[PDB]
């Protein structure tokens, strides 16, 4: 019924379970987000990602604003009604996908100048043109707009940048705040930046507790520092984020890099992996992702993985969609696909209960020992 309200249920060490409260429903947390990039979650149709157990699912800025255009899907109701999902949607700022998608890029303190990657250039992005877009999307969870650090990245490089996102962070805060239905409706979340220097998060963490936001999310990981990087900044990172705001680890997504994430006291997870390996032949399972295109499962009649309960496991067997995939056929990317979001749900269901049980630790020791 609120706006959105954190609650902390559990914890176990810095591990926390708990549930976000909002308009539009209920998100368990450790929570994650399947990715919808063109306002659709790829091969499954919005019951078909409920059913796998998502509570929020996250909607691409940069991506929508090219197409359909968010002045467009405004018209037509709001992403919401557009693509069939009734339940929260967390929106990306836009300027991960700017620098990485487009062309002839141009930064200024203003904010970016861009090609479009497909069709003449859609051009302009700015803290109030994302926070604006992302009103216009309808978007619950919001995302102030930054500037990534890219890695590696020398001291100095990485002061500038982030001194210029939390600049851009007080320019989201107030412009969020301009717009009264947005305000009282959808949350805002700021992004920690810093690189994987310390004094730099540190001062990134407090810029952002004085501006005040309902979720922080840590950015500039998973940009190929490697896990024991990711992980060496989270541990000094996340401590500095306020605990009674949700922890949200972009892009992260990996099931043990999620696993470890949540140790370190990470809320919320989000990646294109499950949906994009699921069209690529390879499938989650508990012993290890399997590539259902090998010939060894040609012949397989037992199903993805023995102990999930996912429509596709329950119904078909590791032969006929190994076929499938080789095949070419669209369906095999439908029950890949399927297949790993249900599974990556099912993982953070079991995070959720080992953490409420105070045996996470005995959950994240055993699930590596089995998946490895
Ligand atoms: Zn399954």
């Amino acid at each position: 019924r609120p706006r959105f309200s954190f609650s902390i249920a559990a914890r176990e060490g810095k591990a926390r379970t708990g549930t976000i409260e909002m308009k539009r429903g209920v998100i368990r947390t450790p929570a994650f987000m399947p990715v919808g990039t063109a306002a659709t979650v790829k091969a499954l149709k919005p019951e078909t990602v409920r059913a796998t157990g998502a509570d929020i699912i996250l909607g691409n800025t940069y991506h929508l604003m090219l197409r359909p255009g968010a002045e467009r899907i405004a018209k037509l109701g709001g992403l919401h009604s557009f693509m069939g999902w009734d339940r929260p949607i967390l929106t990306a700022s836009g300027g991960y996908q700017v620098m990485s998608l487009s062309s002839l890029t141009k930064q200024s303190e203003e904010g970016v100048t861009f090609k479009s990657h497909l069709d003449g250039s859609r051009h302009m992005l700015s803290p109030e043109r994302s926070i604006e877009i992302q009103h216009l999307l309808g978007s619950d969870i919001v995302m102030a707009f930054d500037e990534c650090t890219p890695y590696p990245a020398t001291p100095s490089r990485a002061a500038s940048s982030m001194e210029r996102s939390m600049r851009w962070a007080k320019r989201s805060r107030d412009a969020f705040d301009s717009r009264k239905e947005q305000a009282e409706n959808a949350a805002l979340f700021g992004i920690q930046q810093g690189s994987v220097f310390e004094n730099l998060r540190q001062q990134s963490a407090d810029a952002l507790a004085e501006i005040g936001f309902d979720g922080y999310a840590v950015g500039g990981l998973a940009v190929g520092e490697g896990q024991d990087e990711m992980f060496r900044v989270l541990d000094f990172s996340v401590p500095m984020l306020p605990d009674d705001k949700p922890h949200y680890l972009m892009g992260v997504g990996k099931p043990d890099d999620i696993v470890g994430a949540v140790e370190r006291g990470i809320d919320m997870f989000d990646c294109v992996l499950p949906t994009r390996s699921g069209r690529n032949g390879q499938a989650f399972t508990w012993d290890g992702p399997i590539n259902i295109r090998n010939a060894r499962f040609s012949e397989d009649l037992k199903p993805l993985d023995s102990e999930c309960h996912c429509a596709v496991c329950q119904k078909w067997s590791r032969a006929y969609i190994h076929h499938l995939i080789r095949a070419g056929e669209i369906l095999g990317a439908m029950l890949m696909t399927e297949h790993n979001i249900a599974f990556y749900q099912q993982l953070m269901q079991k995070i959720r209960d080992s953490i409420s049980e105070g045996r996470f630790s005995q959950f994240a020791q055993d699930f590596r020992a089995r998946y490895f």
